[PDB]
């Protein structure tokens, strides 16, 4: 039974042997990296954890952050890269991380560290549904899954000092700081930390890469199907949102301070209650697509983000380091009038003026294949809009700044089956995807230790220079070029025409 020291006290983990590997993996589940964000700490930045004198049992999955348990239980079942489906528990006391290390705790391990940031619209998700027991064993790295406040708890902002916002992101920063001051005890190398995640995790890594407060907290980043440029997860301000939330809770809105103070008085159940009423994770068709800003989000707080992401990216003066941006052509039938309507209704999620709406349709869903079955093109443009286009834009920005860049197209969650090696400790699928998994983890890890995904036994992966070299992964893995170049062109131009209407 492994007992490791930490700045705050000792933790007791457990050994797990993965068939096919000589060395066990030491696992620590539910290690606190902060003080429980209760009472006055709700809607505040994370405070350090108080020290403890006993040896802390860390062999049990910590609870996940307050969230929609139905949407939370479902996303957890559809993303677990294991066979067992963990018995979830939710609480505001959710600031914990899980550690998977293959290092020999008896020695001075200096293995690269990979910190996984789960996705889930910043509304749901947890670190436990992900298992680094395979990636750590297969690639010889230390894997850390972190948790962060979600929904109201994590992103409620009044646009000023009484509740700046981005608590969820400040929790990610705190875990990264924790890794710095402690991972060495687990055979991890704080000098080689790689942050990675998909969807909302993907954009979080992007946000963190652009934040002034992450200097030296990590050394490489991987965004999968999500970048700082997602219009759904960022908004310069959310005062009106904060007000709708305060009212739904039965709080006055006289001031920012009165709002926050009243909300701090609410109960987790009461706030959970408001969350459900607000109906965040869901598209609202009826009404005007511009009044439904019911989406808690990343904002400009002058702390994590001094200014909007688009601009910080433009200034080219953020944390310059290896960044791997990738996507999966999937979000996982109708006519051109109804589809074009769904686009307008999906305004909050994709911000596409009604004016434009038809154009995009008649372009993607254009007068090519009139069939209804072949309107899966809608789902393609809807993806390019969500992450496809933004990703490339983010990449181009990074490259254009002189930072090692890389892209790839896997052929939401599926890459995860490969990234965390589901094909081993799960159902047992196509011996074909099982090798696909090993190839993936290989790139991620080589990138983790070198900032270059390349290695022996793996097809060439071109840097993301000006030839737009990117890797194509799937049943057959090859290299390609100009990812979403045509799609980006049509949009950057379309949105150009209305630059001076
Ligand atoms: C909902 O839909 C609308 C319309 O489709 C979205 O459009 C935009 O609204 C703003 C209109 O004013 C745009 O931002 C402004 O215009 C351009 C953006 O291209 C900027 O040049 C403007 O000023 C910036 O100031 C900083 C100061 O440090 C400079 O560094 C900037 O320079 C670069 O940064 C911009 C960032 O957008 C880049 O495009 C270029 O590399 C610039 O060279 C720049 O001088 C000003 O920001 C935006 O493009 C866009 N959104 C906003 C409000 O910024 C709208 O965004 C969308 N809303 C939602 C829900 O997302
Ligand atoms: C550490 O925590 C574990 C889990 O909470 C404690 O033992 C329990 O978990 C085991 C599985 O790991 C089960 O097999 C046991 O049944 C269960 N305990 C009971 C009630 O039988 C364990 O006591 C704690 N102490 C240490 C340091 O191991
Ligand atoms: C014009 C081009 C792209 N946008 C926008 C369009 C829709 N909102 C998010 C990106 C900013 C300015």
């Amino acid at each position: 039974p492994p007992v490791v020291d930490t700045v705050h006290g000792k933790v007791l983990g457990k050994f797990v042997s993965l068939e096919g590997f000589a060395q066990p993996v030491a696992v620590f589940l539910g290690v606190p990296f902060a003080k429980p964000p209760l009472g006055s700490l709700r809607f505040a930045p994370p405070q350090p954890a108080e020290s403890w004198s006993h040896v802390k049992n860390t062999t049990s999955y910590p609870p996940m952050c307050s969230q929609d348990a139905v949407s939370g239980h479902m996303l957890s079942e559809l993303f677990t890269n294991r066979k067992e489906n963990i018995p979830l528990k939710f609480s505001e006391d959710c600031l914990y991380l899980n550690i998977y290390t293959p290092a020999d705790l008896t020695k001075r391990g200096r293995l690269p560290v990979m910190v996984w940031i789960h996705g889930g619209g910043l509304m749901v998700g947890g670190a436990s549904t992900y298992d680094g027991l395979a990636l750590s064993a297969h690639e010889n790295v230390v894997v850390v899954t972190i948790q962060y406040r979600l929904g109201i708890w994590g992103f409620f902002s009044t646009g000023d000092e009484h509740s700046r916002g981005n608590w969820g992101h400040l929790d990610q920063v705190a875990a990264l700081r924790w890794v710095q001051d402690n991972i060495a005890n687990f055979g991890g190398d704080p000098g080689s930390v790689t942050i990675f995640g998909e969807s909302a995790g993907g954009q979080s890594v992007s946000i963190l890469l652009l934040s002034p407060l992450t200097k030296n907290l990590f050394h490489r980043a991987i965004s999968e199907s999500g970048v700082a440029l997602l219009s759904s997860l960022f908004r310069k301000n959310t005062k009106s949102l904060a007000e709708k939330i305060a009212i739904e809770a039965g709080c006055k809105t006289t001031t920012s301070a009165v709002m926050v103070h009243c909300l701090r008085q609410k109960t987790e159940e009461e706030l959970m209650e408001v969350t459900l009423k607000m109906k965040f994770m869901a598209l609202d068709l009826v009404g005007d697509p511009k009044e439904n800003t019911a989406f808690l989000t990343t904002v400009i707080d002058g702390v994590l983000l001094p200014k909007a992401p688009a601009e910080i990216l433009a200034e080219k003066k953020y944390n310059m380091l290896p960044y791997m941006v990738g996507i999966n052509q999937q979000e996982f039938k109708l006519d051109q009038k109804t589809a074009t309507e769904l686009l307008w209704k999906s305004y909050p999620i994709v911000n596409v003026s009604k004016e434009l709406t038809p154009v995009a349709t008649e372009k993607y869903l254009g007068g090519t294949d009139d069939p209804v079955k072949k309107k899966d093109l809608f789902l393609d443009m809807l993806a390019d809009l969500l992450f496809g286009v933004p990703s490339v834009n983010v990449a181009r920005h990074h490259r254009d700044a002189g930072a090692p860049t890389y892209m790839y197209e896997y052929r939401h969650g599926d890459e995860i089956f490969s990234v965390l090696g589901a094909p081993f400790l799960k159902e047992g699928a196509t011996e074909e995807e099982i090798k696909l998994s090993k190839m993936v983890m290989k790139y991620w890890a080589n990138f983790a230790r070198n900032g270059n995904p390349n290695g022996e036994g793996l097809p060439q992966w071109p840097a993301y220079d000006y030839k737009e070299g990117y890797l194509q992964i799937g049943a057959t893995t090859q290299a390609a070029q100009k990812l979403k170049d045509k799609e980006v062109a049509f949009w950057t131009e379309l949105w150009a025409k209305e630059a001076a209407r």
